[PDB]
């Protein structure tokens, strides 16, 4: 019941506007976005929405209480010039930038006012079916009903936590990156759903009904997952047949090197940033 | 009105026969009193767990056919005929007979059941675990005798806890190496994406629950998008970034073909399983 | 507070079996090294030594051993179990319960061979493993078509003094011979490398060897008196970003885990297809 | 008499408040723990044994005679920082921290009185069991008493030997990580059981026992590993054939990689 502003228009901004829309957490028409390109599929997208477009970044400030940081790593330095001197008391300041720290925001921002108010969040595009994983840190000025009312909103769209923002990087390896391992994931279980005979659309719902019920059970599970593993895998069966082939090619292992490159990059870009 | 006096009953009292009997109660299907399980040994963890839900076990499966009007047959695949010679005289033309063991055909259930009766209903099934979270993937494929109802009283019965569509019986043993193994492969990759996690610094809680939740995101933005896998990936992919970082680490070392490779055994060995 | 004061026991055989299962017994002191016999062709072996210097009876004969004994342990090579079974099958008695614990050898094939000269063996067929030494093996047995329920009963009242014992279906046993058989080979390997990787980092060689012994030992104690899953008594070892984490990824990159399920598969194939060969 | 603190109430302050107790060397309430979240499963499981718990750290230092150091290496320096002012002359400061040198400890504590009493001690989680691997190394003013009482103490739960500092990062990397790769062993093996149509609970029975009886064999024999599997090796059957397939995959090699990939991360938690 309040305004919300996001600076950047893109997959992001899209996905939380649909989600807290969805949700029934906020009205479209309290949403402004802005972007310099009012051409995107993106910006038609939420268009179609009914959130109201900008391409003037001043303007989104100015319409909001809640303002949602949606660009690129590298943006953000510009457009926190651009608009630090618009930031007002009111304004709750959310980065959403991968590697990009509180203590960088805060600095560029206290240049025109002191004490401005930032949170730190790290989250993914489930949001856009209210299935996120949300996890955010408060800055040094940040209010505590501030963490409170940022937790209450991003919960509307998926799991939300407080965490250290020293564990931020970490968490955009494994679930900021994540959808786009189970998407990869998905496409190669349904081609090996068609090498064996399946139809491929057969083949894609049964395979992301697997994954979307198998992740389901282990968050309402008090087992390990090897555990509930052990529970599919019947002796002399098909399935531990299947395992030892994923176990022969090193399966746990990619995973594990997939989070760890995505949160090294992570941090690598904002070292660049930083000496920059 | 299919479940408004069905009795169903499990020859077998393991993982599956727990699972499924968890998911019609948590559906309100069928109330637990109104099920029936039988096991030789009733001192499995599987036997207690289903004894504290309510539902009526027995070691006697002659006990289990009286009892029922839908009859799963939850055990491994070569017990199948030893358990269709003990009760084939005692299964009447009332019955349907829902096999859900990998593997085995219709054609097999049906030679050793027309024996002693003319007509027997038999349903085939493959499912999964996750109906225990009533988001199961289950298609079946209906027998010779198989009445009308017969299929939409399966349908409808277990599509109380996920997914339920009929196919051509001879997709199952495919099915089987997608979703009926799949989820092993999904608690095997987030038990790897919580170790990922945990190297780079979070909480094992922490990461074993925001891994879930990208997983279980993932699935649902798939099932809910009009858009091919990989371009819900690319959405996900920014240029130069964390995620396409990751998945180049992936695709080193074959991940998808990992995939394909367990889909594929899965389904080999569910063949060798009816020829043995 | 166990002990068999009216059973003899013999090996056909005094190899290693033999002389780990004696050893376990006469440490348990449920049985005198007196009323133990065992026979062997070649009484030159260290084995045979061993046995000689515990006060164990010696033979070359093995129906010497089986008159002497009440329960008769096959403690030879599977191939050579036909051969011993066609030598000594004429002197199978009433009393005898004939104990196999030859890899791969069937109830089915002993029975047969016995049948032919005397109807009713009682047979128990069983797979150990040298811990049993250490009273710390682990044992199944499968009972035969004439082995009455005491025989049972008895045999893991014995073998449980050296070890765990439990009854199981004579079709679960070549794959226990895959994993708990040839099990013990699979940690002499990985104790040897793990010591190897304790020298390579700076620690002297005797100290490695302890203190990797004493991790397997602790952590297999670990899981054995808890409820949780492997998986679980790992995590809490793996503190985050830690020393641990690290080392179990470069496992994960090795392919680790494919390696012991290769390992069992190969020496549960193996023992079926040498049974095989035999029948 | 004894009275026992840990700083930090996590896995391995559990663990070793577990096989002491069971050990019967120390009363549970003669324990104290801190931590600032009180809200974990480990904090949640030392209140059930009765351990006593508190949020501050300086009760946990008041209270104790020997001070277990338990909390992950960044925070040790924090910590020491701490409770410096509060090390008396009575105290044995026993630093279980993976990496951290007891040179590194006494500069922090010697600011606050001149002769702090460190011990550097590396053990593992099968402490709860009292089959723990540990090992410590004595500081500048650690009497040959101070070594005595915590090889005594530590003895209790198991394996305890002095040795000189410089051999605990690969002491971290064997017996440290050790429990884990055992763990990931057994997990495996059992795996390979189902495989070839073993109950899941079985299948772990029989590996963990076969481990556990091969490692007691080792510690009680005078022979090489190697002709221990010699033993079990005969010519031509399964045993020999298991063998073969591990030795192709490079399975030596792994446990090498696994020793040094943890002594090497030891040493690096230390240097940053
Ligand atoms: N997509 C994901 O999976 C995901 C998940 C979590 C966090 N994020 C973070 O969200 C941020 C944006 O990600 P995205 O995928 O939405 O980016 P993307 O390119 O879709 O969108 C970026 C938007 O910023 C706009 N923009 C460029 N310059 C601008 C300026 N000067 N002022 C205002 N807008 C400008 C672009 O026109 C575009 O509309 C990144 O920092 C990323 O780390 C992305
Ligand atoms: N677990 C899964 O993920 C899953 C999913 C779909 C289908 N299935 C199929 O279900 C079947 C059962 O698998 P599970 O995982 O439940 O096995 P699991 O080991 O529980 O065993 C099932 C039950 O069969 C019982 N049994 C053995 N002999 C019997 C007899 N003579 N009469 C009655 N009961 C007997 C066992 O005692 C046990 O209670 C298999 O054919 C499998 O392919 C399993
Ligand atoms: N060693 C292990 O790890 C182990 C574990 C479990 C089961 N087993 C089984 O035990 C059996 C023996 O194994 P082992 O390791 O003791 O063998 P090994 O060679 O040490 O001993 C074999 C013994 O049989 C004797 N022998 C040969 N021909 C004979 C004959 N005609 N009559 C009597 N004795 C004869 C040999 O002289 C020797 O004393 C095998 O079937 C093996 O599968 C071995
Ligand atoms: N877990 C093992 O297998 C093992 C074995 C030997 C040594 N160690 C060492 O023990 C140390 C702790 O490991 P763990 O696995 O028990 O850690 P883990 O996180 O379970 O527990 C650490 C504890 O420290 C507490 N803590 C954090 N900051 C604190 C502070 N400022 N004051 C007091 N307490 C604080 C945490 O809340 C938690 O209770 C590490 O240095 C590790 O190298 C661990």
């Amino acid at each position: 019941s309040m305004s919300v502003g996001f600076i950047g228009a893109g997959q992001l901004a899209f996905a939380l506007a649909k989600g807290f829309t969805a949700a029934g957490v906020l009205a479209a028409h309290k949403i402004m976005a802005s972007s310099p390109d009012m051409d995107l599929a993106t910006v038609s997208a939420l268009r179609k929405m009914g959130v109201k477009l900008t391409p003037h970044n001043k303007e989104t400030v100015q319409h909001s209480d809640v303002l949602f940081l949606a660009v690129k790593p590298h943006i953000i330095p510009f457009i926190l010039d651009e608009i630090g001197a618009d930031i007002e008391d009111r304004h709750i300041v959310v980065s959403c930038a991968a590697g990009v720290t509180i203590s960088s925001i805060e600095k560029k921002l206290s240049a025109f006012r002191p004490a401005p108010r930032v949170i730190r969040c790290m989250t993914n595009t489930p949001v856009v079916v209210r299935e996120g994983a949300t996890v955010y840190a408060t800055g040094t000025h940040a209010q505590v009903e501030d963490g409170r009312l940022m937790e209450q909103l991003l919960s509307s769209v998926g799991f939300c936590t407080e965490v250290e923002e020293d564990l931020i990087d970490a968490v955009t390896g494994l679930s900021g990156s994540g959808p786009a391992y189970a998407f990869t994931a998905l496409d190669a279980l349904a081609d090996g759903g068609v090498k064996m005979g399946l139809p491929r659309r057969l083949a894609v719902r049964l395979g992301a009904q697997a994954l979307l019920g198998a992740a389901k059970m282990l968050l309402h599970s008090e087992q390990h997952p090897g555990q509930l593993k052990d529970n599919v895998s019947s002796p002399g069966g098909a399935t531990i047949h299947a395992l030892h082939v994923l176990e022969s090619g090193g399966f746990r292992s990619l995973l594990i090197n997939a989070v760890e490159a995505s949160c090294i990059r992570t941090r690598e870009l904002q070292s660049m940033a930083d000496q920059e």
